[PDB]
C-alpha cells in the first residue's frame, strides 16, 4: 500500500494473509469459513499458507489463523495476457473459527460498476514505496474510481493494456495512493461494499497517476462463477 | 453483406452457410473434414443445417453437402455482455467430401492482431440493405481494419461496448461497406489469411460509419482452445 496508514489493530477482520513464498506475498478476502478469494496471478506451493486473524506478518499473535489450501479454483476465463478475469478461490482444509478477528466479508448482491468518484478502501501488507519489500503490519489507503475512458487515456494504460467493463481503476489524479506489489488479491471496499480484486499496475510506478491501481471488477458473470464453485 | 457484390459461383469454398431457423442465418467456415467454426451468438436447433458448397440459397445445387452437428463447443469464455470470445465450434455428424467446391481454410499460425488499413473480405448470405432479409446468393465486400482506438471513440462504440485486445474492426471511413445480420460466423479474410470470426454491429446500421462490423480475434488464445477441442 502507497500512502496509506497502519489500521487499528484487527479493525479489518475479513483480511487474509497469502504467505505465498520466502519472495512472495498475496492478500485476500474471507467469503465463506473456507472460501478465500484472491487473484489468479498469485502463484501458491505447497508450503503456502493462508492467514487469518493477521496484524503483523512476523509477531505471534493468538489472534492468528494458519489454514491450508485443499483445492485451488483459479477463474477458467483468467487470460493472463489482458489481466482479465485475475480471480482465484482457495478451498480451506478446514473451516475458519469466526469472531472478533476473524469474519466473513459478503459479496455484493448486484455486479453494478462503480461510478467515478467514489472513495474506496483497499488494505494490505505491500510495498510501501516503489522499492524494498513488505509491510509487517496491515496498512490501508483510501483511492477514488477514476472513470474508465480516462484510464484508457493516453496519459495512462493507453490501450496496453485495455481497460476493459470488468475492472474498475482507482487511485488519484494527483497520484501517491495506491495498491503495489503484493496487495494483490486484495478487496476493494466502496461506500461499505465489498467491489473488486486487486490485479495490477504499472511496474515500479506504484501511485504514479499514469497507472491507477486496475481491481477485478466483482460483476454479475464473476459473481455467478464465485457463488457456482461455492455452493456445490 | 453491405455494398459487396455477388462472388463467383463456389470461388468461396470455405465458406459454409448456416440454416439455423425459418427466421435465422449464419455462416461459418470449414476448418477440418467435421468442423465448423461460427459464432455462439448464432443459435442452432435439432432442425439446423449446415450447408457446405453453396451459392445460391434456395436453387438445387449437386455441389451441395448437407451436414448435421453432432455436437455444438460453444468457446467456454464467450461473454454475451461484452460480445467477447464469440465464437463456437460444431462437431459434424460425418466428414464433408473435399473438392473443388468445398474447401478447408486453415488456421493461421500466429495469433497477430491486424495492423489498422489492412484490406480484408467477408463473405456472407446476411442482409444487403438495412431492412429485408438475406441474400440468396453469396456476396463478398472488401473492408479495412480501423485502428482499436479510433473503435472506442466518442464518434464510434464510445465502451458501448468495449472494442478490446481480442476483437478487430473493418469497415469505411465514409461507411457503405461492412457485414451485417446473417453474416455472424463468417471468416474475416485478410491478406490471404483467416483473422476474424463476423460478431456484431450497431442495430440496423449495417454500414454506418460510427459503427464498423467486430470481428473475433482468432489470437493465441482462441487458436489455443480451437486446436485444442479438435485434435482430442
Ligand atoms: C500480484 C500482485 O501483488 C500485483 C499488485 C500490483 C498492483 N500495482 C499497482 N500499481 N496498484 N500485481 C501484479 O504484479 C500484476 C500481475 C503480474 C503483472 N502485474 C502487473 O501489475 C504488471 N505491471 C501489469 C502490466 C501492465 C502494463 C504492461 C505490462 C504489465
Ligand atoms: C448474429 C450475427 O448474424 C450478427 C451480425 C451483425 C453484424 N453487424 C454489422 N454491422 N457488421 N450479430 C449480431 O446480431 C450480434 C449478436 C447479438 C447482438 N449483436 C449485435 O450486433 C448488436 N447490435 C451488438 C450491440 C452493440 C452495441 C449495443 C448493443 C448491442
Amino acid at each position: 500500500i502507497i500512502g496509506g496508514n497502519e489500521v487499528t489493530p484487527h479493525s479489518r477482520p475479513y483480511m487474509v494473509l497469502l504467505s505465498l513464498d520466502r519472495k512472495t506475498i498475496c492478500a485476500g478476502a474471507l467469503i465463506a469459513k473456507d472460501w478465500v478469494l484472491t487473484a489468479a496471478h498469485c502463484n501458491l506451493n505447497k508450503r503456502s499458507q493462508v492467514i487469518l486473524g493477521a496484524h503483523s506478518i512476523t509477531r505471534e499473535e493468538p489472534t492468528k489463523q494458519i489454514m491450508l489450501v485443499k483445492k485451488e479454483f483459479p477463474y477458467p476465463c483468467y487470460d493472463p495476457a489482458t489481466r482479465e478475469g485475475d480471480l482465484k478461490l482457495l478451498q480451506l482444509t478446514e473451516k475458519a473459527k469466526i469472531n472478533k478477528y476473524v469474519t466473513i466479508l459478503h459479496l455484493p448482491k448486484k455486479g453494478d460498476d462503480v461510478k467515478p468518484g467514489t472513495m474506496c478502501q483497499v488494505a494490505g501488507w505491500g510495498r510501501t514505496h516503489n522499492s524494498a519489500s513488505w509491510s509487517d503490519t496491515l496498512r490501508e489507503v483510501e483511492i477514488t474510481i477514476i472513470d474508465r475512458k480516462v484510464c484508457n487515456d493516453r496519459n495512462h494504460y493507453n490501450f496496453n493494456p485495455v481497460i476493459g467493463m470488468n475492472m474498475v481503476c482507482a487511485g488519484s489524479l494527483r497520484g501517491g495512493r495506491d495498491s503495489c506489489n503484493g496487495d494483490s488479491g486484495s478487496p476493494l471496499l466502496c461506500e461499505g461494499v465489498f467491489r473488486g480484486v486487486t490485479s495490477f499496475g504499472l511496474e515500479n510506478k506504484c501511485g504514479d497517476p499514469r497507472g491507477p491501481g486496475v481491481y477485478i471488477l466483482l460483476s454479475k458473470k464473476h459473481l455467478n462463477w464465485i457463488i457456482m464453485t461455492i455452493k456445490g
